[PDB]
């Protein structure tokens, strides 16, 4: 007979790394790779204990509003599977990690000679405008920043899932303009034509 | 005695939900709230499956293993619960409601006479750049985005659980500086004097 025990212990298993991952603080980019491991453990042991249990009702006798409950389940989690597999194919396409780690919409990348750079971004948006601080120098997009290596481009991408958008550098501004030192403004406009 | 099929149900229903958390798109406001709703049905699920194995278990002997497992499982969700209202403290303190949808880590915001604005940030970065759009017209920070009532203020201040810092706007750029027509970008430099 199947033993009803391992069921309990993978519970408790569950609840110490679900309760775990939801009070990691997001700050710095080993936080991120900390928290998107604990987020992998946790649906392992929620799709164990979800087939331990369905196995175990079939040993027991398994009533049909229970057939299709635990047909949404897996029906979800294949869903969620190709989710997966599309977040790593984005990550081809940006040439960088950082899709699997910021969990954002969008992504904002230009190719360099010593780095393939790409920032978190929420939308479509008409105008993106990067600051690069002088000296680190690092270019920022709304709090999320890059290390700089190389130099700007004229034409970045925003890219998605299955989308793709250009923008072109219309004007840039130094701190003669504003005023505020030790940065500078890239403002990008979106071509279409 | 207690029964064993309502911790089979109680996993079958928190694999369900969470399953349907992982896939909600995170585009608009009302599938942000939707899914916020859920994360904590998720939460209320796991909370009782787990103190339902701790009660079994009492029943049949708990061991020692056992007893710091399930205590590990209440310390965090106690570490979990001040967060909660901390984040509800911080939903006063800004006065609007984003802090319990967007889940960033800072939030800018300035005060108007029709709206209490508030825009997701995601760090301290020495430089804000506010770009109003015109005819909608809409301050966005980095691809989040919130409707325009009032007007702008020289003094925006960006805050957190424990810390607040503040911005004065240095010089503000046209479409005649940049050429971006359609757009108005205002430059905040952080105030330390």
């Amino acid at each position: 007979s199947l033993p009803f025990g391992w069921l309990i212990v993978g519970v408790a298993l569950l609840a110490v790394f679900q309760s775990a991952s939801k009070i990691i603080t997001l700050k710095k980019r080993w936080q991120l790779a900390l928290s998107k491991g604990v987020h992998f453990v946790c649906n392992l042991l929620l799709l164990f204990v979800t087939v331990y249990s369905h196995l175990l009702l079939v040993a027991a006798g398994l009533e049909a509003p229970f057939l299709y409950l635990y047909a949404l389940v897996y029906f979800l989690q294949s869903i969620n599977f190709v989710r997966i597999i599309m977040r790593l194919w984005l990550c081809w396409k940006c040439r960088s990690k950082n899709p699997l780690l910021y969990d954002a919409n969008y992504f904002l990348c230009w190719h360099t000679n010593c780095y393939d750079y790409c920032i978190p971004y929420n939308s479509v948006t008409s105008s993106i405008v990067i600051t690069s601080g002088d000296g680190e120098h690092d270019y920022q997009i709304g709090g999320y920043t890059e290390k700089w290596e190389s130099g700007v481009k004229d034409c970045v991408v925003l890219h998605s899932y299955f989308t793709s958008d250009y923008y072109q550098l219309y004007s840039t501004q130094l701190s003669t303009d504003t005023g505020v030192e030790h940065v500078t403004f890239f403002i990008y406009n979106k071509i279409v034509d």
